Order: C-alpha cells, then sequence, then structure tokens
C-alpha cells in the first residue's frame, strides 16, 4: 500500500525500543561529528517537544565525545520573536537539556526590517503568513551564523510526523546540517522524552509553529486539520481510517519538493 | 574513475548543442511549473552569467506557456545590498532578458539589522565571511517572500561547475525550487548565453558572488584556487594536472553535505 511504501521511505518503525533508539541517534550524531572533523552542533530550542528532544541528544553526543578525550559542544539558542508567550516552557526545555552553552537571538528587529523593506519596496504588506515563513528562515539565518562564526554544524528537528505532510518551512526550520529525529513519530518522541527523563509540560503542550502575529501560539492541529494521534497511527503501520489515508498521501505527494534537492530536468521524482 | 562518476553525478555532457540545450531547459521550466500550478517564476538577478541564463531562459519558457494559451509570468528582481558596484551590468543583462516584471528589493537594511543584533546578543561582532553568507540567505527570504506573495516558483542558477565545488551558500542562493542550468559547465553556459543573443560584456562577465565588504567583487578564481576552464575541463572528462584533480575531487568530498538534503542516520554519503 501507500501507507507501507511512506513509512519505509520516512524510516518508521511499528515498534521501537526507546532505549536503543536513543544509542542509535546519539551515535549517529558522534559519527557524523568524527566523520567530519566538526567541533559541534547549534540549535534553536523552542520550548516543544522536539527541539527539546533534539538538544538533549545533542548534549549528550557532545558530553560522550569528551568522555572519549574527544572536544565538542553544543550551543543552544532562543530565538523568541520579541516576547514568546511561552518562554517558560523554553527556559525548563533548556534546565533539562542542560547545555553546554545557552544562547540568544531576538529575530524580531530582522523580521522587521525585512518587512519594512518589503512594503517599501512593493508597496504591499506581507501577509501574515508569509511573513510567519520570514520569521522561520531568519531563525535559520541566526543559528547559520552562530554556526558559521563557532564553527559548528546546525542541527535540524525534522522527524517523521512533520515529514509526511511537510509540516516545516522549506530552507527555514528544514533548513540543517543532519538530523536525529528522522524516522520518528510524535508518540515515539514522547516515549524517547521518558526514557531520557523530560518534564512531561514539554510533551503534553500542543505542538505549534507559532509563527503568526494574528494567530500566534495556533496548533498545528488547527492548521492541519489532522491531529498527531491519526498521523502516528498513519506512520506506524495502524489499520487507519481511510479518510486519514485520504488526507496523508495528498499532502505527502504534494511537498515531495520539500523532500528533495531542488528538481533538475534530470530527476524523475516530480514527473 | 572518480572523474568519471562526478561528471555522472553532476549529469555534465563532454559536448553538447547549444541550441537544443535551450530548448531543453526551456522545455523543463514549462514542464515543471505546469505540474505544479505556480503562476511563474521569480529569480534574482545579478548582472553575472548564470542569473542572466537562467533569467533569459524563464522569460522564453513563460512566453511559450502564453503562445500556447496558458497563463505564466517571469519576476527578475534586482537584489542589492546598497549600491552594488556592478549595477549597470545588472541593468544590461535586465535589458538583454525582457523580464514581464523587473523587481527590486534592497538586502542592506535586514542584513544591518541582522549583524547589530547578533553583536548585540553575542557581544561578538559577526565576521565578513559570515556576513556573507548572511547576504545570500537574506536574497533566498526574498526571493521566497515574492514567490509566496505572488504565487511563484523559485529559480535557482547552480550549474555544475559550481556544484563540483560547492561554490553557493548552502540554503542562500543553494535554496531554490528548481534548476535550469544543472549539468552545465561554465564555459558550456557561457555558448548558451552566446547563442541566446548576449553581448560579450554579459558573456565574458568575471564571476563573482560580491558578498564581501571587505573585498568586494572578488572573482571566484582568487577565492578557489582554480580557474572555471580548469574546473570545465576535469567536469568534460578531458584531462587535467594531478594538482587539479585531487584538488576538485577533495573539494567535491568535503561539500557533498550542500548537493544532498540534511544527514541523516539513514544515509551514508558523508561516510
Ligand atoms: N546582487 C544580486 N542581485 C540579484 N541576485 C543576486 C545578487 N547576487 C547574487 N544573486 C543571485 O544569487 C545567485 C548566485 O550568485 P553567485 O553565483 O555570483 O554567488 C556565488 O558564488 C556564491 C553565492 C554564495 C556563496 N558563495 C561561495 O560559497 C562559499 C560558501 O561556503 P561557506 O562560506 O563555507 O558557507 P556555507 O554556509 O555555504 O557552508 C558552510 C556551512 O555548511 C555546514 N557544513 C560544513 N561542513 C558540513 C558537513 N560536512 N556536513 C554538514 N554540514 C556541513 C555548516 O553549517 C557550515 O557553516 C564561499 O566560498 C562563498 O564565497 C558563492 C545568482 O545567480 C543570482 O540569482
Ligand atoms: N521560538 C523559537 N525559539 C527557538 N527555536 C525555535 C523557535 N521556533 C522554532 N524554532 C526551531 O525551529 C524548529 C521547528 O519548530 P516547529 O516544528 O514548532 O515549527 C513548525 O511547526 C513550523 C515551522 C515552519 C513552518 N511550518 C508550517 O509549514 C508551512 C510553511 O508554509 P508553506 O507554504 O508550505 O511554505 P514553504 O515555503 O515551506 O513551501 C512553499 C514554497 O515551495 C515552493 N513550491 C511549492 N510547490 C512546489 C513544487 N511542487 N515544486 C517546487 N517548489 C514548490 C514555492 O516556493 C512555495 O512558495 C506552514 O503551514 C507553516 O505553519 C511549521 C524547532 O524545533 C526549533 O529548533
Ligand atoms: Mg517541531
Ligand atoms: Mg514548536
Ligand atoms: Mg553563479
Ligand atoms: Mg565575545
Ligand atoms: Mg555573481
Amino acid at each position: 500500500s501507500m501507507q507501507e511504501k511512506i513509512m519505509r521511505e520516512l524510516h518508521v518503525k511499528p515498534s521501537i525500543d526507546p532505549k536503543q533508539e536513543i544509542e542509535d541517534r546519539v551515535n549517529f550524531l558522534k559519527q557524523y561529528v568524527k566523520k567530519t572533523g566538526a567541533k559541534g552542533f547549534v540549535l534553536g530550542i523552542s520550548g516543544g517537544q522536539d527541539s527539546t528532544l533534539a538538544g538533549r541528544l545533542a548534549q549528550l553526543a557532545v558530553e560522550s565525545i569528551r568522555e572519549e578525550g574527544g572536544d565538542a559542544q553544543f550551543i543552544a539558542v532562543r530565538l523568541p520573536h520579541g516576547t514568546q508567550q511561552d518562554e517558560d516552557d523554553a527556559q525548563l526545555a533548556l534546565k533539562f537539556i542542560k547545555p553546554d552553552k545557552s544562547w540568544k537571538f531576538d529575530i524580531k528587529s530582522t523580521v522587521s526590517a525585512f518587512s519594512d523593506q518589503y512594503q517599501q519596496e512593493t508597496g504591499d504588506q506581507l501577509t501574515d503568513f508569509n511573513k510567519g515563513n520570514v520569521k522561520a528562515r531568519t531563525r535559520m539565518i541566526a543559528q547559520y551564523a552562530i554556526g558559521g562564526q563557532e564553527g559548528l554544524l546546525v542541527l535540524g528537528t525534522d522527524h517523521a510526523a512533520e515529514a509526511v505532510t511537510g509540516f516545516f518551512t522549506k530552507y527555514g526550520d528544514g533548513g540543517a546540517d543532519l538530523l536525529p529525529l528522522t524516522g520518528l513519530t510524535k508518540r515515539q518522541g514522547r516515549t524517547l522524552l521518558k526514557e531520557l527523563g523530560a518534564p512531561e509540560r514539554l510533551y503534553l503542550k500542543e505542538p505549534t509553529a507559532d509563527l503568526l502575529d494574528e494567530k500566534p501560539q495556533q496548533s498545528d492541529e488547527t492548521e492541519l486539520g489532522i491531529s498527531y494521534d491519526e498521523i502516528d497511527d498513519y506512520l506506524e503501520g495502524k489499520e487507519v481510517s481511510a479518510k486519514v489515508s485520504e488526507a496523508l498521501e495528498k499532502r505527502y505527494s504534494m511537498t515531495e519538493h520539500k523532500r528533495q534537492v531542488p528538481a533538475s530536468m534530470f530527476d524523475d521524482w516530480w514527473k
């Protein structure tokens, strides 16, 4: 079925061993640093589940490298746009991750400069939606600037429950160097956080991209019209209602471009 | 040999028919955009060879779509950082391209806001090299904002002679939706642009990324330490010095991450 195909392509298991998943994903981070001579990692810590998980895995990886006599560091970075309404949760995430370094970059003045220039040049105010994608891409710029200045790789938090819907900004939070969470469903990420001892508030809250000025903290499920339990059931190979398979297979097909390098005439996937 | 592998991976031909390259690449643009249902294309026009070529191909594609009774448009956009020293060549490129629409977005206030915030937040001056990548990524943001507002796809200008060296900013000018120039060597692209009727001032224009404040208009060759005709010889399967081949093969491996989606543990290309 298409469901089986999507599961295979997104690397999803129906059942996991959380300890082994953690080992595999920390080992990946370590191996990628060994092979490339990298100095460590940078990651935006939002106060949401995914960045909490990826941040703790990163911290464990750099600690393990150092325990082996090597050199590595992790910079966690707060990236509010002005006042972030769930700053408290982001601080709690930092308290749990216990990163080597905890930095901050408020993206609002950059986003405002851009938005104001856009109207000055075109006569048009950006739509809230398009401004939201400017925010996500500005966060990419901020992380790549810290990584470039400090000699580090940019982690991304994409996982299977965002990949299937294409629920990320292309060259925004989609723009990263390496991905410790690939293949995990949303529920599976919660299981890994539990194994790691995370505070439950960080995985009980609603997932949100929090990109819109007019609809702040909008839940992903509100935007998508599909819940993470539906997504996860699909991705874990459960026998789900036909409405879920219809919705997800359409979104997956429509967003393939986000999961491929830019298309050329030599590629066949898009035809 | 590794040369054969790279030539194949980058879709390079040893010999081309310039007129049919033009036909094929225009047709790619037509076929792709129609598949997506997008209204057309946006592209940053720097004055340089690659964007002049890709821009003219785009304009031909949209004109062909309209000739067959469809709807399509091309927005060419100037993206200076303040005063661009070779603005005159960019204006000449626009004159040659004859784009449907001609827009401008000056990135300087955005880049200055970012840079000033970086120093405020970190206590660290953003360095010229890292600021240059901020400029390239701000250009990406600008093109995606126009594209999102106007319903267009973002063209990229990557070609084999930049691809092999990774001579583009990751998620800057590398960030695009589709690539009409894939597989062309530098001199092959020049042949297309000449066949399209461009003046020598455009098709023999010295390549530059022009990203640095301390070294404006630096030529690519100054930065790379190798010239485009050596790169082109390698890519086209000619004999080159051990000097050239060792250097290009090492750089190709070191920059594979720029030619792949973000790495996960399920990928092996980095090993
Ligand atoms: N004024 C304009 N007006 C309108 N439009 C335009 C203008 N200017 C440009 N345009 C448009 O843009 C295109 C492109 O123009 P073009 O061809 O002239 O530009 C160019 O030539 C051009 C464009 C931009 C840049 N360049 C060069 O690239 C290098 C960047 O590498 P780099 O400086 O080192 O920076 P990077 O961020 O790309 O890569 C390093 C980062 O990568 C990650 N990393 C590293 N190793 C690694 C790994 N092993 N695994 C995983 N990740 C890893 C880390 O995060 C790390 O920090 C450095 O050498 C630069 O000088 C070139 C044109 O065709 C136009 O369309
Ligand atoms: N406050 C913070 N502090 C610190 N760190 C962070 C913060 N916030 C986030 N972070 C960090 O970021 C990550 C991610 O966080 P996360 O998981 O909560 O965010 C999120 O959930 C999140 C983040 C960003 C976005 N979302 C959603 O994606 C959609 C994007 O619109 P979209 O319309 O899908 O926009 P797009 O540009 O991504 O895609 C459209 C463009 O694609 C092109 N195109 C289209 N068709 C097509 C084709 N067939 N072929 C080729 N190209 C094609 C065209 O150019 C077209 O314009 C839209 O629905 C958005 O709401 C979600 C976190 O984990 C953190 O690491
Ligand atoms: Mg997320
Ligand atoms: Mg979130
Ligand atoms: Mg170029
Ligand atoms: Mg300092
Ligand atoms: Mg140039």
